[PDB]
């Protein structure tokens, strides 16, 4: 449903949204539910529902609007800290099925993202398993 | 301090670690301390410590290779979930002081990354401000 996504629908104008930068395949705005203020939003213009089906020259003008972004978000002196956050999957917590970066300033600890951070013991040889596995994926694109 | 830098002793070989992929300007491997299995991680070469000091050519390599791994970690038939996340700041939960996005398998409810999500009211006054200042941040990089 790129007819129900609401990024396409701000995307080709059918919804307003002030455009806090604009690349050729990137655009960036503010998150009207933010987390915290000064929450934005960085996305490709083209419907990609997770980052897997994003086209690698979408994936570099991304990557540099959300480099660019993140200077914003840091401030004016560079102090500001925050959260890079994108979700692939409704378990995973994606709502929209179109891929966005959220940026997330962490002025508190009460406020912005919040995360748990449990980790799991993983053997060396499953480490290897998935290192080749991953590897061997990434060298055929 | 590039000295007292885990990323650094990785990336110039003082500590060995199985590299799943490696480009110009950026490296992948995986997390020996995850939140599932399958956990990795993407990080610039150059010693950034948060991704407003990455350049940008850095960013172009960087955006590219996170969108490989993800192809990596969606799995041979796509149907795998995952969070991407990038810290910026102690208060951001970043403990290693150079630029890393994890790649983070959610295959469970019960493990890989866990978010809070709790929104706050910002006013359209608000917003507008935010995405002046965000705009002409961006505008001269
Ligand atoms: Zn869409
Ligand atoms: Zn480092």
């Amino acid at each position: 449903m790129a007819a129900n996504c609401i990024f396409c629908k701000i995307i080709k104008g059918d919804i307003p949204c002030a455009k806090v930068a604009e690349t050729s395949k990137a655009l960036a705005f503010m998150d009207i539910n933010p987390l915290s203020r000064g929450h934005m939003l960085v996305i490709p213009k083209e419907h990609a529902s997770c980052l897997h089906e994003l086209g690698m020259e979408d994936a570099a003008d991304v990557g540099v609007l959300l480099a660019k972004a993140s200077r914003a978000v840091a401030g004016p002196d560079g102090s500001m800290q925050y959260n890079v956050l994108q979700n692939n999957g409704s378990l995973a917590h994606q709502e929209v099925p179109h891929v966005h970066f959220h940026i997330i300033p962490k002025t508190d600890e009460k406020t912005g993202l919040k995360i748990g951070w449990d980790t799991v013991k993983v053997a060396s040889d499953e480490l290897a398993e998935d290192a080749k596995r991953y590897s061997e994926a990434i060298a055929k694109i």
